[PDB]
């Protein structure tokens, strides 16, 4: 093995959450970005995509795909999946939540200036009303500072980098959620995290319009992506 | 604990997933349907569905849900979820492309009859160009019984699920990949899973149009499903 090397577009999507974990666990990656529709191809006759998509990993001598796969292994290589099989449900039961509201905003950028209006608003009621909620009460219910084993887990980091991004769309979305609030505080102030929010770090920015054009012509997709 | 027991609609769904492997594992569980929309809102109030959301499962004292935070907790509680990281991590890379697979025909009973069939072939066409031809290459490249570790897993439970679903739907789908084809006969002779797939079993059969009624009357969604 030696360095993790992250190919996908230059932009969030579903690789962003996997530059997190890699960060929060204070591991260097390379990443090689998918600009041009050729080298798209080029990759596919390579045969290196097991199912002919991206993201993909390779570290430690395998090439991963499927971002929860990845995900996966990187929560269990570097000790954020928990002790056992019941505190790893945990994580999984919560990571899946932030996941599922996360997956809401992948097509974001695709959506028309109608659509981001009413795809924002979707996005904002389904995190106040169901997914805040229920975080803060882990939170409230146990007291301690994380979410699991009252220690650092992939859930944690899993959360962060989702009120981060409901906070992109609505700055005041965490208002009512003091947990949260401190939450979003102590996670943040973890150095590795510290760091990967400073700037000229890996972290990628709010997807743009190049960020869309660049993925429609490399992937030949996304022409109409509806709310 | 006691006898997992699995809240769902009487239908498969999410859960169907569950329940193959479950079975497969040779443990039995209860389930409790969700018939009418006074049962859900009953059950919400209660407070035990962390996302206001089904498949849930009671099962070694905890109340999970998130469909892949339940079936990863049951592939490592019954050892079919590989020996360390390495194996797990390429049993979630092919469970993650059937899941994919089979994502694909969720909705198809809430389709019109004309989406059903534009979907049918979308199905087909991605099991064969992409999936089929990928697991075959696992299978031939290194000549075992098994996806991995030369033993039963989750990922060959999975797989032979999305295989039967993709011939429910065309028959011959598999022609011309021997491969699977020996494998779709070795691991359906496997005595806990030739037992869920004989007759009496709680396997569930194709949905029709009175699961979709039961869903959209006790859920209020899925009125208008696009392809």
């Amino acid at each position: 093995a030696a360095k993790p090397v992250l190919y996908y577009f230059n932009g969030r999507g579903k690789m962003e959450s996997i530059r997190w974990l890699l960060a929060a666990a204070g591991v260097e990656f390379e990443e090689v970005f998918l600009e041009t529709r050729e080298q798209y191809e080029k990759l596919l006759q390579s045969g290196i995509l097991m199912f002919q998509q991206v993201p993909m990993v390779e570290i430690d001598g395998m090439k991963l795909v499927q971002t929860r796969a990845i995900l996966n292994y990187i929560a269990g290589k570097y000790n954020l999946y928990g002790k056992d099989l019941k505190e790893r449900a945990l994580i999984d039961m919560y990571v899946g939540g932030t996941d599922d509201l996360m997956g809401f905003l992948l097509s974001f950028p695709f959506l028309s200036a109608e659509d981001k209006v009413k795809q924002c608003a979707f996005v904002v009621e389904k995190a106040t009303s169901r997914y805040f909620p229920a975080y803060e009460k882990v939170l409230k219910d146990h007291g301690q500072d994380f979410l699991v084993g009252n220690r650092l887990s992939w859930a944690d980091i899993h959360l962060l980098e989702a009120i981060l991004m409901v906070e992109e769309k609505k700055s005041d979305a965490l208002s009512g959620f003091p947990l949260l609030q401190a939450f979003k505080k102590r996670i943040s102030s973890i150095p590795t995290i510290k760091k990967f929010l400073a700037p000229g770090s890996k972290r990628k920015p709010i997807s743009d319009d190049k960020y869309v054009e660049t993925v429609r012509r490399v992937l030949r997709m996304y022409y109409d992506v509806k709310p």
